[PDB]
C-alpha cells in the first residue's frame, strides 16, 4: 500500500523553457501527484486506463458548470449523452469529410501568408498564429469574414475569464454578445438550412436542439481555435531553428505530417485532462476516494521514455508517430483531424513563400508559466 502522496507546488515546475524539464520533474515525484487541489496521474498505464474508462474517470463531474449553462456539447458528458453527441458530430469531423474544404482552406492560408512575406519580418503569434485558426473557422462554417475582429475579441475575453470569480463589467458585456451573435445564426440555420454542418446537425433522424448547437457552438470556439494557435507557433519556432528540416519539408507533405505529429506530441495545447473519479481507485498502491479530482498527464505520458516515439526530442524518422497529445478515450480531440489538415496547410504554405527564416536575435523561447495557456508568448521571425 502507498500512504504518502506527493506533493508539488504547480507554479514551481520548470516548465517555462523546456517542458521536458517540467514533465520529468512532475512525472518523477511519483504516479500519483498532488497539486494545488487535483492528484496528478503522471504514468503511461494509469493515464491511458483512465482516458479509456470513462465510467470510472468522469468528464461530466469534472467538466459541467454551475448554475444553468449552455451544454458543453460534448466535452462535458458522459456515456450515453456523450456517446450520442460523438456518433453525430463523428461524420463532419473526419479526414474525408474535411478534405473537401482543402481547396478553401488553402486559398485562405495562401492569402494570409502573402501578405506577410514580404516584411521579411513578423511577430508570428500576434500576426499570424492568433488570427488563423479563427479565420479559418469563418470559412469552414459560413460565416461573415468581416467579423473576425470581433469574434477574436469575444473569445479571448470568454476565456480569460473563465476561470476567475469577480467578472469584469467588459467581461460579462462580451460573453453576452458573444452568446446573442452565435443564438441568432444558430437560429436561421435552423430556419434555412444550407449544406453546411451547423444546419446539419439541427435536421435528420436525430436533430440537436439550438441550446445544443449553441454550446457545441462556444465550445468550438473556446476549444479548437487557441490549441491550433499554439501549435503553430511551435512550428514555425522548430523550423526556424533547423535549416535543413526546412529544406526538407518544403513541397513535402508526407514529412510535414510527421512534423506536425511531433509538434503536437510535444508541445500539446492542452496537456492535461480532468477528470473526476466515480468510484475507489487504486493508481501505483494508491487508493483515492470516490468523488477525487484528478488531472491526467498526457503531455508527460508522450515523453516518458518507454519507446522510440516517446523522447524528449523531435523524432522526423521511424516508421511510426503515436501520441496522445490529442487525448485518448472516448473523448479524444473531435478536432485532431482538422487541426492536422490546418497545421500541415499553414507550415506547407508558409514554407512555398518563405523558405528559409530564423529567429530574431538574442531570443528565447518561454512560454508563460504558471498561465492559461502553454503557447509561446511571442515568436520574433527574420527573412531576406
Ligand atoms: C493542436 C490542436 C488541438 C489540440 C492539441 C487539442 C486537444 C484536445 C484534447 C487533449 C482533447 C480531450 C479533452 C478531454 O479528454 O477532456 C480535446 C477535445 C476536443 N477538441 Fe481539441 N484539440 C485541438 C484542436 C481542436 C480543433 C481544431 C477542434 C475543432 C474545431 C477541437 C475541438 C475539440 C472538441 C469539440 C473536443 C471535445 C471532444 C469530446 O469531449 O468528445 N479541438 N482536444
Ligand atoms: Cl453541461
Ligand atoms: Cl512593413
Ligand atoms: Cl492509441
Ligand atoms: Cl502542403
Ligand atoms: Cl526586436
Ligand atoms: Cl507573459
Amino acid at each position: 500500500g502507498s500512504f504518502y502522496l506527493p506533493r508539488l507546488e504547480y507554479s514551481t515546475l520548470p516548465m517555462a523553457v523546456d517542458r521536458g524539464v517540467g514533465w520529468k520533474t512532475l512525472r518523477d515525484a511519483g504516479p500519483v501527484v498532488f497539486m494545488n487541489g487535483w492528484y496528478y496521474l503522471t504514468r503511461r498505464e494509469d493515464v491511458l486506463a483512465a482516458l479509456r474508462n470513462p465510467k470510472v474517470f468522469s468528464s461530466r463531474k469534472a467538466l459541467q458548470p454551475p448554475g444553468n449553462p449552455l451544454p458543453v456539447v460534448p466535452l462535458a458528458f458522459d456515456p450515453p449523452e456523450h456517446t450520442r453527441y460523438r456518433r453525430i458530430l463523428q461524420p463532419y469531423f473526419s479526414p474525408a469529410a474535411l478534405s473537401k474544404a482543402l481547396p478553401s482552406l488553402r486559398r485562405h492560408t495562401v492569402a494570409m501568408i502573402d501578405a506577410i512575406a514580404g516584411r521579411g519580418e513578423c511577430e508570428a503569434m500576434a500576426d499570424l498564429a492568433n488570427l488563423f485558426p479563427f479565420q479559418l473557422f469563418l470559412v469552414l462554417y459560413g460565416l461573415p469574414l468581416e467579423d473576425r475582429d470581433r469574434l477574436i475579441g469575444w473569445k479571448d475575453a470568454v476565456i480569460a475569464m473563465s476561470d476567475r470569480p469577480h467578472p469584469t463589467e467588459a467581461d460579462v458585456a462580451a460573453a453576452r454578445e458573444l452568446l446573442e451573435y452565435l443564438t441568432a445564426m444558430v437560429a436561421e440555420r435552423r430556419r434555412n438550412p444550407g449544406p453546411d454542418v451547423l444546419s446539419q446537425v439541427q435536421i435528420g433522424e436525430d436533430p440537436l436542439s439550438e441550446i445544443e448547437v449553441l454550446g457545441l457552438s462556444h465550445l468550438l470556439i473556446l476549444a479548437g481555435l487557441d490549441t491550433v494557435t499554439a501549435a503553430v507557433g511551435f512550428s514555425l519556432l522548430e523550423l526556424a531553428r533547423r535549416p535543413q528540416l526546412r529544406a526538407m519539408l518544403r513541397d513535402n507533405p508526407k514529412q510535414i505530417r510527421v512534423f506536425i505529429e511531433e509538434i503536437v506530441r510535444l508541445e500539446p495545447s492542452a496537456p492535461v485532462a480532468p477528470r473526476v473519479t466515480t468510484e475507489p481507485v487504486t493508481v501505483g498502491g494508491m487508493t483515492l476516494p470516490a468523488g477525487s479530482p484528478v488531472r491526467l498527464c498526457m503531455a508527460a505520458v508522450n515523453r516518458d521514455g518507454s519507446d522510440a516515439m516517446s523522447t524528449d526530442e523531435l523524432v522526423m524518422d521511424g516508421k511510426v508517430h503515436r501520441h496522445w497529445g490529442f487525448g485518448g478515450g472516448p473523448h479524444r480531440c473531435l478536432g485532431s483531424h482538422l487541426a492536422r489538415l490546418e497545421l500541415t496547410l499553414l507550415v506547407g504554405e508558409w514554407l512555398n513563400q518563405i523558405p528559409d527564416f530564423e529567429l530574431a536575435p538574442d531570443y528565447a523561447p518561454e512560454i508563460r508559466f504558471p498561465s492559461k495557456s502553454f503557447a509561446l508568448k511571442n515568436l520574433p521571425l527574420r527573412w531576406s
